[PDB]
């Protein structure tokens, strides 16, 4: 019953493992626990500003996935839609394996494959993956200044690493999804996110560029995990040194937009999104997604074998995959406190959130550390679970 | 919360993909959404008439299957009854495989096998099926003027494509069921349907021939999918050209009757049948099928492997098979909005219906297009699901 | 008809190879031989007398034979763990295509090196979980790095399977050359000179050019590049001179490798191939006993349905012995051969074979990297058909 959340965060700051941390836990749509620890940057020790801004990386994916579900509801496409219907550059895909064998794909990539990371795409930083070296040579993630549409043209020429539908591998497929959304609608994904999600939820600080007053609110990002170079064979030491993002994550590029990363947000903005996922509605009662399609989106859809869900061989114990991210399907296999049906996702800079329908609960932890050797997100979830009976 | 049903239907009509569409959604036995779009025929653009008549094709199957369950309840036969007990022409069946090997069947075909499409029968238009070419040579479906009893004599001489009970393949077995009903009762299947189902439910426009005033109400049927010829290796283009049914679907043949297709019906008539499936009762409370046997009929009975339920390799994602048609058994595998336990079926001319017990809901979409490249039925179900919370 | 000349002249006439030499011996004496084309298409110089070729992986049967001689002499044995000779190869790790890394559950042995079952990879192995890290380390590209130092960099990288459990064509012959140096205290080039080249009078074979060698070196063509990533589809087969960077020096007195790097001539390599019919020099001096030669030639790795493959190219009907390929099923073979035919080939399209049933040897010398045409096998097939 003590405040384990503050204890976790203060200990991380006091041990020089994270510069600054913010968190909020809501229940029934209202804050029940919240706090902050540390500073905006350790170089000057400026205090965490009001409505501090974070690079949320793959916490972009549940947002872009939710947009796709809205467009499915509105009839733009369906889960079974072949993506080549919208961009013929994804016609005639090939599949490569670890033995240098290449053959034509025997199934078409669908919207559902993109949402479930079963399309056969890879990721630039996937260690040991048969094709990731070719992704890195193409600078798919590193070259943030390249237009989404043009990056997709380069990706489309590369082989998949399995036949669509047959395996699971966490991937660039959410970026493909953002692009296919643009093809299917004739609109830009950032404009669609603004009009259909951010504005109805009053997420005024969320987007692919900083707000006008955003520079002074941007949290510094730390860590040794590097985008420029080969995936490491052992984790870099966990040290608070400012991270060099190269040109991968611009702050003021009006055309920068992605599906798998790239949003800036705030704790308050992301909690508005997370709370919405408990119902599909805005706080006033506008429906962003009907209950039936929200249930379709949250139902466990990819189930895993004995070794479970893994990303670069890191486990997500007891989790299955739904159309928006992870979902807890076996508390008896879980590695940290949770409840059946808890869902959410996380980002490369150690941001983390969850939604727990059994407790009408949402939680989010914001920090900026790339390559963390400490699972701060899960530690904060566990603390909150222990505090909510 | 907008009227997604009207949007789906109007868009289909405005894009010249369907000539005319009617739909109705009922909840608690009363209409909650309904509409119509387009025309009876694009040649004259005559408006959709009152109580327009549709060829419902395989939406005949749930009706004939329901009749069989009524006869099981009344003791005429049982699920385990070997059909050869009623027609010895189905004694001594043979089984053929894709390697030209023929051997005697090692199990007897039962009523249950017929209801579950596990008897080993095929269908004339089954692409790649070892025996479908012999079905087509025999004109089993094409020759609508042939008496059901005589068509069955020709079918009975052909081999099955697997041993009864061992596999699932959507088939002519509902026509065998209609015939075996005639053998077991000494009555005609159309008279039994009239007396036991249509008349109690006041389905006055449903039958294997047009009503006296029916000609002016019959919707035109469109599409390129052809009965006369080999199953196509790629889908014919989706174009609104009137379809030539040959002699396969007579309008005024007093002896035409089948189990798997051939009924004419109306939106209002079919909704009466669908609403009945929520309880087994007529609106006044007469019992057509007891709750226990209705539960037996709706329980998931055939379960599918990783590739799922497929018909000509088209998927029915998340569906299992019960004694009347499809039933949703995993929302997390579903490809469009649904709820656990949703059941129903559909027909070759794109008619579609569903029953959703979790919402006390029924829905039906009526149109006439053979070989549709657009899944209008599932699109309308998804719209209705999104509108009903 | 002279099928050999017809194959070679067609290859030259279609602008697919600049110059080709071949010789086929039976009972130690030439029965077929010829040349076609030129040393270089730029100046159209004729193929010189005693023309010199980069033989690339035809280095491997020579270094493997040396290892068998050292086994016979007791320096080490097939079962020797290589970590006994270089402890940098203690505590190896294994990586897989799912980013999982774990300790190796078996020690790498001499036999593993000779059979490419040690778990090593190659820089240009397309799709291989670890080849990107080989290329980042420039293991093959950096020819000026001493063998010993290159091995230190390699030893820190994970294997791609547990030693002994799979087959993958690999840098393991370079590891073998290095372990030979550790075990003997001598350099591999000096050992090759004393034990093989001098007894066989292979005066033009070595890791550097002879003093008069520059004018005899054949030009090398092709677009397959060591620099960048392995290509997802073959580069066009066009006669453009190849850029070897610093991978294959001509006059570095310390350059030595196990898997590539020798210069040789047609005559020199035929002396080596003819020796493999007996283990003896033409004068009758024994280089390797009959018993150990049999041990070296016996089929040792057998392959599944996919068969033996290197970057997914098949070697149909071939198994692997301690020196290279060996034909074990003529009914699976894709070109004329006999049971027991053995040999190997190199990246610049050089090829040789030994056919014990016919007391026959053959070698085709050319210089083309990334060939889209199997000139070696076409010439073997032509020679087989002319018997
Ligand atoms: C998967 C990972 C995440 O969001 O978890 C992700 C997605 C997209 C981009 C990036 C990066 O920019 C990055 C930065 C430093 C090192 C490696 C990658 C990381
Ligand atoms: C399976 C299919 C259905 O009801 O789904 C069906 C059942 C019975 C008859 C027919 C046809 O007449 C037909 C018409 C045109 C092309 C192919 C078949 C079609
Ligand atoms: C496997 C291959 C062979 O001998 O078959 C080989 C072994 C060693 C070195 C090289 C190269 O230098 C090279 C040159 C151009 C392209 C790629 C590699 C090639």
């Amino acid at each position: 019953m003590p405040d384990l959340l503050t204890n976790v965060a203060e200990n991380y700051v006091n041990q020089d493992l994270f510069a600054g941390i913010e968190w909020r836990i809501d229940q029934d749509g209202k804050p029940i626990f919240q706090g902050c620890a540390g500073v905006k940057d350790i170089e000057t020790r400026t205090f965490i500003p009001k409505n501090a801004i974070y690079r949320i990386y793959s916490m972009t994916k549940p947002i872009v996935s939710f947009l796709a579900m809205m467009l499915i509801e509105r009839g733009v496409f369906r889960l079974s839609s072949p993506i080549q219907n919208f961009d013929p550059r994804f016609k005639s895909m090939k599949v490569i394996d670890q033995h240098a064998h290449i053959e034509p794909a025997t199934a078409l990539i669908t919207i559902e494959h993109l949402l479930t990371h079963q399309a056969g795409f890879s990721y630039d930083f996937s260690l040991g993956c048969p094709i990731s070296a070719h992704y890195r040579d193409a600078q798919l993630i590193e070259d943030g200044g390249r237009d989404l549409t043009d990056m997709m043209g380069v990706l489309a020429e590369l082989p998949l690493v399995f036949h669509p539908g047959t395996q699971w591998k966490y991937s660039i497929s959410t970026d493909v999804l953002a692009h296919i959304i643009e093809c299917a609608t004739g609109e830009r994904v950032d404009d669609l996110l603004q009009r259909l999600i951010f504005d109805p939820l009053d997420m005024q600080d969320t987007g692919f560029s900083l707000p006008l007053d955003g520079a002074s609110r941007l949290m510094e990002v730390y860590g040794m995990r590097s985008l420029a170079g080969l995936p490491a064979l052992k984790p870099a030491p966990h040290v608070l040194v400012p991270a060099d993002l190269g040109s991968s994550h611009p702050t003021d590029d009006p055309d920068f937009r992605r599906g798998g990363h790239g949003l800036y947000s705030t704790l308050d903005d992301y909690m508005a999104f997370a709370n919405m996922l408990l119902s599909g509605q805005t706080p006033e009662g506008e429906t962003l997604l009907s209950p039936a399609v929200l249930k379709l989106a949250l139902a466990p859809r990819v189930h895993f074998g004995a070794r479970g869900m893994r990303i670069n061989d890191e486990p997500f114990a007891g989790y299955s995959w739904n159309l928006l991210g992870r979902v807890m399907t076996d508390v008896g296999a879980a590695a940290y406190a949770t409840h059946l049906g808890e869902f959410g996702w996380s980002g490369a800079a150690a941001t983390y959130f969850w939604v727990d329908p059994t407790k009408n609960m949402t939680g989010c932890v914001m920090t900026q550390f790339l390559g963390s050797q400490h699972p701060i997100g899960s530690d904060m979830q566990a603390a909150a679970m222990s505090m909510l009976g």
